[PDB]
């Protein structure tokens, strides 16, 4: 009696959404709203920040109204958590309260030249140079390099630089700013770790690097953890604070790939998960010891729950074309019309019958970092149908995530215990079979699959205390949200003929330049 | 001063047909009769000699019956030429006049063992040991290795040799034997050239080679030209003497591919034909004295008109997967369904935007002789589509020719003046234009696309004086029969780029064993 609810804003790359969870851990209201994907010249990608905040508020109030429709006693939400696309960086004015320009997105490639200035000059040829600090190579992806491009290239931004009006944030910062009404100006540690400006081990700003990299430290917010006060919601954008009825607090903020880690319950070391948006991200919890490169791979914050409380670390690898690849074979190549034709065409053959397909359309980017690798297929005979190609594309995804976990077993010094998985592609029986084989671990597939949203809610649910122990959290997720589970069923030298084929094919992929 | 008709028996691998041509090189009547493809053990292929003979006789009768039924001017046939599938070998008995067994076909692999034994035990391990006499490497194709194999496995054949009675013949010789009711036992120079028992420089049976391979020369027929009197028709095997009415001389005989060359009017040094069927066969006329190859190509007789008459020689290259690759795309891969769409989709993109597709399913048969080559695609992005892949296949078919033509130009010491085409894939104008642009010569396409049977008919009509010379034959064609014409039309820097991409792609094809 007296049912409690926490809210979460999943701000993504192509859309925004808000998801109300109960105390039993169920999404009970949801609403989605897209924003525009602006592409000036090839490789660029911008989002309108106002569009994002407007999206977030419409999600909010429409979701809240729907919960009332099905529970008329719902008076308020205890707290709101955030989670978001990371690296995407916003530029804004402190008293204009508003974007000086569109926000360049994580996978934009406008920063190409600025990356080479830095990796040559500041990095003395070594891209890794800053990596026992940031936990990251130098790339076009991370925040600081966007910040530069914006200080260099934008009339308004360079103008505001000097006048002391220039705030910079990741989307988590920018949401939490306008939501509170200009009141809050903070970031959580996981988001912070993406900026190329944080010290991974102290979880504090790196004044050597801000200075070395020519970004005025006063543009940055105060780092906090993922599970504490951040601001309050005081705005009426799309009737947002009126619909909340009480003043509700913001008590979770967390980067998206780490939000999926937390909400899949990967609290203990050697626990990992794999998300499928377009590509992939694989994240393993490594314990409290910050781990570092041997190959490439990323060192990042997993989650620090609470005021200076226990912090947890992780390694991160990407596959760049995963759900994309299945869609490419359909829309571009006409290999099959309907979605479940793919899964049944793959089953209609015993195996690849010789061939390998390396779905490296836009370079190769898990332990092997060849950006000249292109999409290649080798070993085809006249006895090769689309069924073999579809299966080979599936094998390839798992053969990459194999190489990734191998690298994780090295760098982390641990073994991979569990691997929970989630997305468009985790609803595919045959991949979670193959992958479970080639890696040789159980694989868990959650029936409450909204786990990235769940992550943030939990953070705010802990801070406000709808749950208090991670045992409580984990015990509800056992007594409620069903796992399906998938064992391995493939013999050591089936697996070694498949990797030997794989490593032989990888050699033939180098193409561009 | 009445209308005159030459007929052509065109005896092919899957089928036999008789075309009747008039004095304007118009095919004006045609029947076709298939024959049965017997295959005992995998990779064997074997035809029935008497069944092949009956088709030729039914084709004759029916075409003739249909012709007078619709040409009141048609009185008789002035002569008959024969064109045939080439290396295929028949053993029959002089007394019984009946085959001692079935006929092993050009692409049959039962000569594999013999082919290793002959390369090892007589060419020290060099397969080209006899190439300066025969024009040919040791391979499973050629007639002598089929003749030998029959002595070594078929007891009735060794039997016959002993008793004095045995004949071996290629199909031209066999047809011409039974068409004569056993009176003529002769073979033309072009067919003789594919036995591996003829000396190219003399065009006589090589006593050296017969001795070494241990085929007695009593089992071989008399070598004659392509155009002269071979015999008359004296059988009533499907009322063919009845249908024919008159005495009708057999005055033309020529191997199919050389029939094509001749029927495309390629009478000069540096003229070529490519037949775009399932695979490709290219034959250039190299001139009046042989040229030998250092690229794996075959030297061969092109044609020779008149007993003791000028003999023109040729180089020959093949490629293995042309129309087959189209078929594969369509029916193993579903990149389209209806034939017309292939060229409509290739046409729908400016080029291949970076990709190469080597359709090397059963290896590389052109002048780079890798059988570990397998089908590869390289260079795909998410902007790649079946349109591109398809165009890329056409490009590939075009790049192998270009490379084959190259070899021949080196070995022959001449430029290609002009390329005539035929075969189904000749009705794809996009391939044809990619092909002229690559080669920088116009490409000629005959509207009357019955060139293989026309070759046989010309030889027959020259010897009967229907036509009186090679300037006449070429004039009657130019006047009476239309010719499409396709001129080069692309930058020579796009040309270089494709060849460069082709070359890089080749270097990635290697997969088998
Ligand atoms: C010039 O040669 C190169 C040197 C370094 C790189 N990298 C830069 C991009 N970075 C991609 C990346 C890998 C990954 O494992 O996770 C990522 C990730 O999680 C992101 O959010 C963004 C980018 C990556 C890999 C190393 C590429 C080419
Ligand atoms: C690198 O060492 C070699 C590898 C293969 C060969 N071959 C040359 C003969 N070739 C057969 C062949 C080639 C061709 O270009 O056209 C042919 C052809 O037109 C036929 O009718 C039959 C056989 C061939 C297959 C094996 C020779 C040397």
């Amino acid at each position: 009696a007296t049912m409690k609810y926490v809210g979460s804003i999943d701000q993504g790359t192509t859309s925004t959404r808000f998801i109300i969870f109960d105390e039993r851990q169920r999404p009970v209201s949801v609403h989605q709203v897209p924003h525009t994907q602006h592409t000036p010249h090839p490789g660029w990608l911008e989002h309108d920040p106002m569009e994002i905040f407007r999206s977030a508020c419409k999600c909010m109030s429409v979701a809240i109204a729907k919960l009332r429709q099905k529970d008329a006693s719902f008076r308020k939400i205890e707290a709101i958590g955030i989670t978001n696309q990371r690296e995407t960086t916003v530029a804004w004015d402190r008293v204009t309260k508003e974007p000086l320009c569109y926000a360049p997105v994580w996978n934009d490639l406008r920063t190409y030249d600025i990356t080479k200035k830095v990796t040559a000059e500041l990095g003395g040829g070594d891209s890794m140079f800053a990596s026992k600090i940031t936990g990251l190579p130098v790339s076009t992806y991370f925040a600081a390099f966007k910040m530069r491009w914006m200080l260099e290239n934008v009339p308004a931004v360079a103008d505001a630089c000097r006048r002391g009006t220039l705030c910079f944030g990741t989307i988590d910062t920018w949401l939490m700013y306008k939501l509170s009404g200009g009141k809050a100006f903070v970031t959580d540690v996981t988001n912070a770790s993406r900026t190329f400006l944080m010290d991974l081990r102290t979880r504090k700003w790196s004044p050597e690097l801000c200075e070395k990299l020519k970004i005025p430290m006063e543009t940055l917010p105060e780092i906090r953890s993922n599970s504490e006060l951040f601001g309050y919601v005081e705005t009426d954008e799309c009737g947002v604070a009126a619909a909340l009825n009480e003043r509700t607090p913001i008590m979770g903020s967390i980067g998206d790939q780490q939000s999926a880690l937390f909400g899949n319950m990967c609290f203990e070391k050697g626990e990992a998960k794999n998300t499928y948006g377009t590509g992939c991200f694989l994240l393993m919890n490594v314990g409290e010891e910050a781990r570092f490169s041997k190959h490439g791979l990323l060192s990042t914050v997993g989650f620090q729950v609470g005021r200076d409380g226990p912090c947890y670390y992780a390694l991160e690898g990407a596959i760049a074309c995963a759900g994309a690849t299945v869609e490419w074979m359909r829309r571009n190549m006409n290999l099959f019309s309907h979605i479940t034709e793919c899964e049944k065409l793959a089953r209609s053959v015993p195996g690849t019958q010789g061939i390998v397909f390396v779905p490296a359309f836009s370079g190769l980017l898990a332990p092997y970092w060849d950006p000249s690798a292109r999409g290649t297929i080798v070993g085809m005979t006249l006895k090769t149908t689309r069924a073999h190609v579809i299966r080979a594309a599936l094998q390839a995804i798992a053969l990459q995530l194999n190489d990734v976990v191998g690298s994780m077993k090295r760098d982390a010094g641990l073994n991979l215990s569990s691997l929970r998985v989630d997305g468009g592609l985790s609803k595919n029986g045959l991949l979670m079979e193959i992958q479970a084989s080639l890696l040789g671990v159980d694989i868990l597939v959650p029936s409450m699959h909204e786990t990235t949203a769940l992550g943030a809610a939990l953070c705010a649910g802990l801070a406000a205390g709808v749950w208090t122990s991670l045992e409580e959290v984990k015990a509800v997720s056992r007594r409620e949200n069903s796992w399906k589970t998938v064992s391995p069923s493939g013999s050591a030298m089936e697996r070694e003929a498949m990797i030997a084929e794989w490593r032989e094919a990888l050699k033939r992929t180098k193409w561009a330049k």
